[PDB]
């Protein structure tokens, strides 16, 4: 996974999600102080290319264990999981109304278990918003995590 040099807007993103005109979603005001996450859509598999110190804390991975990696796996207590493999601790309509979400640019909170490096198993309310750069087009994914 490539990272942009000097870093990614995620205050200006935080900026767009707040004023978007019309959200599907109630998810209040939120800051960098949160448990987040940028990941790009547009390289393969939506690899996570920028995680707050909260997230990093909440799920007690550094960053090196998991920028470059696709969210999901969150989803077991090996933090193993391959993509279209059925989950053990999540239900697949979950998973999939994720997947489809994200697919379609559209905007999703689910509830789902998720588990620490330590393999502590906590329940997170996870909230979905896509994200335009400045060509207008949506290329992030910007996650919002709470336990
Ligand atoms: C911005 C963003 C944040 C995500 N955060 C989480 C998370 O905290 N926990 C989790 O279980 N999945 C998370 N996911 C979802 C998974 O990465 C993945 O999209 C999900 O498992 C459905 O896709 P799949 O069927 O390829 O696995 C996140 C996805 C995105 C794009």
């Amino acid at each position: 996974t490539l990272y942009a040099p000097g870093g990614y807007d995620i205050m200006g993103y935080l900026i767009q999600i707040m004023n978007r005109p019309n959200p599907q979603v109630e998810l209040g005001p939120v800051d960098t102080s949160c448990a987040l996450i940028l990941c790009d859509l547009k390289q393969k598999d939506t690899p996570i290319v920028y995680a707050s110190e909260a997230f990093l804390y909440m799920t007690g991975y550094s960053n090196a264990e998991v920028l470059g990696r696709n969210c999901r796996f969150l989803q077991s207590p090996d933090g193993m999981v391959k993509p279209k493999s059925t989950r053990k601790y999540v239900d697949s309509n979950t998973i999939n109304t994720m997947r489809k979400a994200i697919d379609r640019n559209a905007e999703v909170q689910v509830e789902v278990v998720n588990f620490k490096k330590n393999g502590q198993r906590f329940v997170n309310f996870l909230t979905m918003i896509p994200v335009r750069d400045e060509t207008g087009e949506y290329r992030y994914s910007m996650g919002f995590q709470c336990e």
